[PDB]
């Protein structure tokens, strides 16, 4: 709605889908991940308030990605894998215009890539259950 | 604007096609690899068809009906003759998907739109289809 640009979800059809939509500032992702990605906290602030939403399950162990200002996400990609008989993302990683984060996660399986010639990262959806089953983005331009 | 990709090698030289007010038609010239592809548009209430990368191969042609949009591009960039090019590619519509079209296995890339269309298309080429990448436009 409202023009919105959504790419993706890489992944598996499996867990709860989930749509944060487009409309939050974005502050800082923090990816769970062990053998594979359990989950994702997305923190943004919006009208002044900062909230966090959690998506996937409990396991893994933080990987945090702290936006700077300036700073802005331009870049994802993993492998969408097979494990314990579910379609998951086994590998996740992102790129903001001052460097590469990740990936994070041990399981390979098919990859994906979203490199980002002219725009950035505005929000998240995809589906999450025991691990984060899948992930997609939507984009807006660098400026304008 | 909104540009995704490219994905492929760094070889050939740069192309970009720019935003198109509607594609009609993508034909997709492959043999071995991706050897380029032909778009057919409207632009500012002109059609025009442009020809990106090589033209060795056999074109494959999918034709959009009105209401028919581009909601995905799939393939594989593929090591092939000492480059790193397209050694297959696909398109979904909102009807079917098509492909794929070349039969060289490689890294595989994906992209669902699951909310948008292709507008146009961007990348690099030479003999073959080096690389290639999209514009993204809203529905209406
Ligand atoms: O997020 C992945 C997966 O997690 C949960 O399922 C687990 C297990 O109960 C299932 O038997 C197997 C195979 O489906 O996968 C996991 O190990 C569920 O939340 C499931 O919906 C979800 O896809
Ligand atoms: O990312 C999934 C999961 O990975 C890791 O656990 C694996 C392994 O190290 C454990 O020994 C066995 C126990 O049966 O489970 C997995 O295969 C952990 O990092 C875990 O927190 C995480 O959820
Ligand atoms: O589009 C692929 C490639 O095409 C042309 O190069 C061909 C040949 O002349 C080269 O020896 C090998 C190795 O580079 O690749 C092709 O077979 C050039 O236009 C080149 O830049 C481009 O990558
Ligand atoms: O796709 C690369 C190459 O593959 C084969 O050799 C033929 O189909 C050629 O016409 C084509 O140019």
């Amino acid at each position: 709605m409202n023009g919105a640009i959504k790419v993706g979800a890489w992944g598996g059809n499996g867990g709860s889908a989930f749509d944060m939509g487009p409309a939050y500032r974005i502050i800082s992702v923090k990816i769970f991940s062990g053998d594979v990605v359990d989950g994702v906290d997305v923190t943004f602030t919006y009208y002044g308030k900062t909230e966090t939403r959690h998506y996937g399950g409990s396991g893994g162990t933080p990987h945090e990605i702290v936006l700077q200002e300036g700073e802005y996400l331009v870049g994802m990609a993993g492998e969408v894998a097979n494990y314990t008989g579910a379609v998951v993302l086994g590998k996740l990683g992102f790129s903001t215009n001052k460097k590469a984060y990740g990936p994070f996660g041990n399981t390979g399986g098919t990859p994906f890539s979203l490199p980002i010639a002219a725009g950035k990262i505005s929000g998240f959806f995809g589906r999450g259950g025991k691990f984060l089953d899948a992930i997609g983005v939507y984009l807006e331009p660098l400026e304008h």
